[PDB]
């Protein structure tokens, strides 16, 4: 079969690396009139993405060609699944050419297809290294238009051009999307927003009057924490790294930042979708069964992540370690509920539970209501998730939840709901076991009602780390 035969070829064409020999099959199967498959253009844009950016010469044609094989796949109306849009970005990647790389994402869109955030790297880093703001601009707004959501780099992109050209309404804009979207920035992103606040353009916008009526309605109306209304202030600002104290108040400044709100409609589209996610990955039985269980169960005011409680810093599981995080959590309770402990069954019978005592523990939580051992082959991460967000209540883990399964989760409203449910354990030789409970602020970008700002930079583990801020106020 030819179709199949031209597969074999090009998928030998090549582990080899041979480009020219792909660009010769590819013109044979048009002279014996054999239609190029999806998996066909995959290979044929992945092999042309291995050519290189001809240093003293014009271009190479496995780059420059590459690009023409994309415009006819999308000509033909072959679909683009998620190898396409990978290989077409390495080959705009490889071109280096912000403004091909642009094309191919017009192509898209004029055939009806969705591009992807990695379709738009290519030509928003491109513009932005050279300099180019108004073509980032351009990108931007496509994107926007396109329904796709930027993360932290093209912010920073962003960002560093709107700085190099001056212009203080598109840094003030986009620091607004690293507060919604980021949160919290790298170490590149503070750096950068540090020497905004300290530059000559910081120092010259402002205004030195403003209607403190329309940032008070902005205030309630952006849901706190900022208002949105542009730069206040005018003159230099004093710039320092500092951080917060355990209430949320800056050291250098003294202003309490504030705790956001969480909107309780997002949360219950967020149970929603997470019960959609959990049934699609569990047997829909075994999470269903779950779910009836706990609406016959609680109340709880704490969800204990059994597994980890007694994984996490042993080199095997502690009943101790779990079993002092259930008394500490119910010591902590008002009225002195049990946690919820979440625990699969293997362990719920030998080690723990080696012991007699710690068996029939175990089996007293269960009988208290108070403990659910999930089946073989559950991932309980699903089951502890869903029985905090819908108990509304502590979550006891110290698991990172940003890998694998919590990348589905997405990073606006989960980041958040995170902050406010998750307690982690601490030991220190000295005094034992601590359960680090949620900030009493959001550790967020913020921006006060008259203008100051504070920067928190993202770290792997606030606990283990003391987290640095960045206290932005006008110096008059
Ligand atoms: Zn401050």
């Amino acid at each position: 079969s030819p179709e199949a035969l031209l597969k074999q070829k090009l998928d030998m064409c090549s582990k080899k690396g041979d480009v020219l020999e792909a660009l010769r099959l590819y013109d044979e199967a048009r002279r014996n009139g054999v239609q190029l498959s999806q998996y066909h253009y995959n290979v044929l844009l992945y092999v042309c993405s291995l050519a290189e950016a001809a240093t003293e010469s014009s271009p190479n044609p496995g780059l420059s060609r590459g690009f023409d094989i994309f415009k006819q796949m999308i000509v033909d109306k072959v679909v683009p699944n998620e190898a396409t849009f990978t290989n077409g970005a390495r080959l705009a990647v490889a071109k280096d050419d912000p403004e091909m790389a642009f094309d191919m994402v017009k192509q898209m869109k004029a055939f009806g297809i969705q591009p992807r955030l990695r379709s738009y790297g290519p030509a928003l880093f491109g513009f932005c290294r050279k300099g180019d703001a108004d073509k980032a601009y351009e990108v931007d707004a496509h994107m926007v238009e396109s329904e796709v959501v930027p993360e932290e780099p093209e912010l920073a992109a962003l960002l560093k051009v709107s700085m190099d050209t001056k212009n203080a309404d598109k840094v003030y804009k986009t620091l607004q999307r690293l507060r919604d979207l980021v949160r919290q920035v790298s170490k590149s992103t503070f750096d950068m927003i540090e020497e905004w606040f300290k530059s000559e353009v910081a120092t010259k916008t402002g205004v030195k009057k403003w209607d403190v009526k329309k940032i008070r309605d902005a205030v309630v109306s952006g849901g706190g924490g900022w208002h949105g209304q542009g730069w206040l202030g005018t003159g230099k600002w004093n710039v320092k790294r500092t951080e917060m104290d355990e209430n949320g108040v800056c050291k250098c400044c003294k202003e309490k930042l504030v705790c956001i709100d969480i909107n309780p409609v997002e949360t219950e589209t967020f149970a929603a979708s997470l019960t959609r996610l959990a049934c699609e990955r569990e047997v829909k039985a075994n999470f269903n069964q779950f779910q009836e269980w706990l609406e016959r169960h609680g109340p709880f005011d704490a969800v204990i992540d059994g597994a980890n409680m007694g994984l996490v810093n042993q080199r095997s599981f502690s009943f101790f370690q779990l079993n002092n995080t259930v008394q500490r959590c119910q010591q902590i309770s008002p009225s002195k509920r049990l946690p919820l402990v979440i625990l699969h069954k293997s362990r719920v019978n030998g080690g723990p539970a080696t012991y007699p005592k710690n068996r029939a523990l175990l089996e007293k939580w269960k009988n208290a209501g108070a403990l659910y051992a999930t089946p073989p082959g559950s991932n309980d991460d699903w089951y502890w998730l869903y029985a905090a967000v819908s108990c509304k209540c502590l979550l006891v883990t110290n698991d990172e939840m940003r890998d694998h399964l919590f990348q589905l989760l997405g990073n606006s409203f989960f980041p958040r709901w995170k902050e406010k449910h998750q307690v982690r354990i601490s030991v220190t030789r000295e005094d034992g076991l601590k359960l680090n409970m949620p900030p009493p602020y959001s550790i967020v970008i913020q921006e006060s009602e008259d203008g100051t700002w504070h920067v928190p930079m993202s770290v792997e583990d606030d606990l283990q780390t003391s987290r640095q801020w960045l206290c932005a106020k006008r110096s008059k």
